[PDB]
């Protein structure tokens, strides 16, 4: 039966007179640092010599190299890409982590691969948010939060749990709920969402677009209906709240509801369910782990090629034309990560 | 080449001294009425004797039966279920529509089936929002809007276009963009989104859940990842702005981006593409229209059974357990349709 912490199950008392080193200032790193600072937690950023170092400085943080940040920290949050954990842990973190210090990862992958390991007299934990940085930041400023999974991997102090949930409360995850889940299960779940579900959702959107265009439909209109209007995104996000079938029952015309229920449960052949199983096998069996280590060569050169190639896919060409001709409701993001 | 109207291409001048009758006060009707009123447009609500009649009165509208609303209107917006258009048009609208008055539908279906037809001396148009009511209302209050398609079917007055785009501006669609598209194409596009894409997206999420749970994954965790956390919804909504592949390039860890690009373009067998074509054939060929007419029997008895059955699917059982255990960042939808500006 599930262990789920909300605000009444956590306090910031464990962070009194303690310094948190946020290692990295990327998607997660920047949100953690901003939210920790605004919660009145003593925070510093450890970063290599790149644009993220300069960004952290521009946003008013105390920024040093990783080793110096760790040496002056009671809690260390390793929020850099997972493939870089091994080298940074061995060289920068392990030699500099004080007696009784807590190390946290936001993904179980480095723990699964043994790249991050328990150290004598130190604590090791996972606090893995179920959301990217901008929403974590916007939710936090609105007195809300995103969910997270946590796992106490090594508790040598006997205070690891209090300190992890104090970080979770400070960054706002306990406003949603922080559930106990093994780092191994989090890794496979998380990679499954990225490798099966996200690609398949976009593949299906893209399939809808290309079929409509092949059948002589206005390409701007095709793009808007399949996602460009924000309607399908809105359905899915409202669905997260009240249920996906429920959203259609609440917000769909009777015409829409009859159409939806005609094909609901009938659209996908068994081959999709089998592909999902295949993706899980690759994740659980080390095939993906090997693939990711290869792809991280030449600083993710192959990924840079894939990102640039995707921009010329018909869906993405059609998107650029639609977004040039239709204004989308956005929010000003200027100074979003500056002190509140 | 596409004809797209934004604020600078429309004005409220055509609505000066004119009354709009909003027929229905449902998902679309309530948002149209709220936004029109807030934009300074004289609005009447026409409705049968049901809860929507009472809600419209409670929210401070002038509410009568449909015939009386039409009789006292310059512009009539028929915002009731599409299968009800034919009878309401024949009995309530056609006999009571003033000379030079405009009738608007928000879906091309009744126009395709011949249930709504041009009337001598009157205008007929489609203004079809690409969004449901609550977002249309929320966007409006933020100085934003949702896109729409429009079509001028009949233009006796020679001012049908001016008046339709005036409505579109008052309800906020011109803040996004209002594109010219034929009612027939709008019908087929709209039904395709509802019958292929929406079912397929939820089937995909449900398959994700089923496979994780069947292999011993925590059901709450499985539910949260496939949509319950709001992450996939946020990805698709941010994707609407900057692009779906671009959201991953911007917001995904390198671990995430390498995983995504490994299977992107490779997840679906050819059978999914073929089913999309089949759904489009059923829509274009009259089969769905016949199915919808049959389904609208006993006031949508089958739909009521399907809605209640869907509550008992494992995904929806898991959803209720997750939502009791995790607090979701919602917006107080209470007060949404209260008078503004
Ligand atoms: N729901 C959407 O988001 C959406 C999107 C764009 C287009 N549309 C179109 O807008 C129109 C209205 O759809 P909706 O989703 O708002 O519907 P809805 O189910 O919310 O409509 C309910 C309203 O219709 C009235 N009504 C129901 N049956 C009636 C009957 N037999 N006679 C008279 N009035 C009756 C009710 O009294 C109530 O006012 C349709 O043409 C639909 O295709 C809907
Ligand atoms: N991105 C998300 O939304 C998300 C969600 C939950 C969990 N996570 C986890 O959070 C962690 C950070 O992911 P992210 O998406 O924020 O990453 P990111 O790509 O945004 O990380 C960029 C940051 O990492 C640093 N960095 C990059 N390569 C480095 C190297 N070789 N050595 C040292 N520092 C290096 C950069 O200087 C910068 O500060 C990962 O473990 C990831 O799995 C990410
Ligand atoms: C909410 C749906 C998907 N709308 O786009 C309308 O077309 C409808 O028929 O309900
Ligand atoms: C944004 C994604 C989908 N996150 O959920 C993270 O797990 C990641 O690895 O990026
Ligand atoms: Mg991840
Ligand atoms: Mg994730
Ligand atoms: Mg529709
Ligand atoms: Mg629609």
């Amino acid at each position: 039966n599930d262990l789920i912490y909300q605000d009444e199950h956590a306090s910031l008392q464990p962070l009194e007179g303690r310094t948190v080193a946020v290692i990295g200032y990327g998607i997660q790193g920047r949100a953690f640092a901003a939210n920790l600072r605004d919660s009145g937690v003593a925070v510093r950023v450890g970063n290599i010599d790149d644009r993220y170092f300069e960004l952290a400085r521009a946003e008013g943080h105390r920024v040093t190299n990783i080793a110096e940040a760790v040496a002056h920290a009671d809690i260390v949050l390793l929020l850099i890409p997972d493939e870089a954990h091994g080298a940074v842990f061995d060289v920068d973190i392990a030699p500099n982590l004080r007696d009784g210090a807590l190390l946290c990862v936001a993904h179980g992958h480095s723990l699964v691969q043994g790249d991050v390991r328990p150290l004598p007299g130190r604590d090791l934990a996972m606090l893995a948010p179920r959301m990217y940085g901008d929403p974590i930041r916007r939710y936090y400023l609105a007195g809300q939060g995103a969910p997270a999974y946590f796992d106490i991997v090594a508790d040598h102090t006997g205070r690891a749990r209090d300190r992890v949930l104090a970080i979770a409360r400070a960054v706002g995850f306990t406003r949603a709920g922080v559930m106990a889940l093994g780092y191994r299960q989090e890794t496979f779940l998380d990679l499954f969402q990225e490798q099966f579900l996200a690609p398949a959702l976009v593949d299906l959107v893209e399939t809808g677009f290309q079929v409509l265009v092949e059948r002589g439909f206005n390409p701007k209109a095709a793009l808007l209906e399949v996602y460009g209007s924000g309607e399908m995104g809105k359905m899915m996000l409202d669905g997260a709240d009240i249920g996906l079938d429920e959203v259609v029952a609440l917000q769909g015309s009777p015409t829409c509801q009859v159409g939806y229920h005609r094909w609901r449960g009938r659209t996908l052949p068994t081959a999709v369910r089998e592909l999902a199983a295949r993706v899980l096998d690759q994740i659980e069996g080390g095939d993906f782990s090997a693939y990711l280590k290869e792809q991280a060569s030449n600083d993710y050169a192959s990924l840079d090629d894939a990102r640039r190639a995707a921009l010329k896919r018909p869906l993405n060409v059609a998107h650029a034309q639609v977004r040039a001709a239709f204004r989308f409701p956005t929010e000003a993001a200027g100074g979003l990560y500056q002190a509140a």
